[PDB]
């Protein structure tokens, strides 16, 4: 049952560390693609089987190294991972969702052969720091095929997405680059009542917690791709019933429980 189930049955544990699957790296450069910035594709080896794809913006000024920790992170547990660099470090929310759009096109179309062997196109996601957070959630409203939505402590001037999308959001409690009273918990709140929707609250983290190994970001973002990528219902444990002592904050319509 399932056909899109990888891996072993999981454990919390084993979703704080890199993955079942060894990783091979592609650079994509900056000017080989048009309508991104280039960036770095992690993505299974030593493998047979397809996975869905990510594709990953990283947050205002920064660059796609800031995300490498995770894009390898999600790969490890059997994703295709494109994290982008922007056509600016300047660019804002709606441009980091345009390029977005355009790295997963990229991705499905003219990625390397070794690349597009492990990828199904049909199952793709999207995640991202600040304002490619921002970014995470226009995506998902102007293309509800995708299958999840990861914004990490977002950003954006726009406060409601109409999106289909299943969306988890991680706020940091200290973050004062984005304000989650201003940002994440609004977004949060101004998604349809009937899309399935999470947020998780990082006690005592500013808004550079993404930038580096964190064990909450890496068990939530591994559980939300593998439960609405793979339909792997082994993840729903995470997801539900949650008392974690790293969060000072947890809602949830519990719909994909
Ligand atoms: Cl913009
Ligand atoms: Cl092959």
């Amino acid at each position: 049952s399932n056909p899109y189930q990888r891996g072993p049955n999981p454990t919390r544990s084993a979703l704080t560390a890199d993955g079942p699957f060894s990783v091979a790296e592609y650079t994509v450069s900056r000017l080989s693609v048009s309508g991104f910035g280039g960036g770095v594709i992690y993505y299974p080896t030593g493998t047979s089987y397809t996975f869905g794809g990510i594709a990953m913006s990283p947050g205002y000024t920064a660059d796609a190294s800031s995300l490498a920790w995770l894009g390898r992170r999600l790969a490890s547990h059997g994703f295709v991972v494109l994290v982008i660099n922007t056509n600016s470090r300047f660019d804002g929310p709606d441009s980091r969702a345009s390029q977005l759009s355009a790295a997963l096109n990229y991705l499905r179309t003219s990625s390397p052969s070794a690349v597009r062997a492990r990828l199904d196109a049909n199952r793709l996601a999207v995640a991202g720091h600040s304002m490619g957070g921002g970014g995470t959630l226009r995506i998902a409203e102007q293309n509800p095929s995708l299958k999840a939505a990861v914004p990490l402590t977002p950003w954006h001037t726009d406060k409601t997405f109409n999106t289909s999308v299943p969306v988890l959001i991680v706020g940091a409690e200290a973050d004062t680059v984005a304000p989650v009273s201003q940002h994440a918990i609004p977004f949060y709140q101004n998604l349809p009542s009937t899309t399935p929707k999470v947020y998780v609250e990082l006690c005592n983290a500013s808004h550079i917690a993404p930038n580096s190994n964190n064990a909450a970001i890496s068990v939530y973002t591994i559980s939300w791709m593998k439960l609405w990528v793979d339909n792997d219902t082994r993840y729903r444990q995470f997801l539900c019933n949650v008392n974690d002592p790293a969060l000072c904050d947890f809602r949830t319509n519990n719909r994909h429980c």
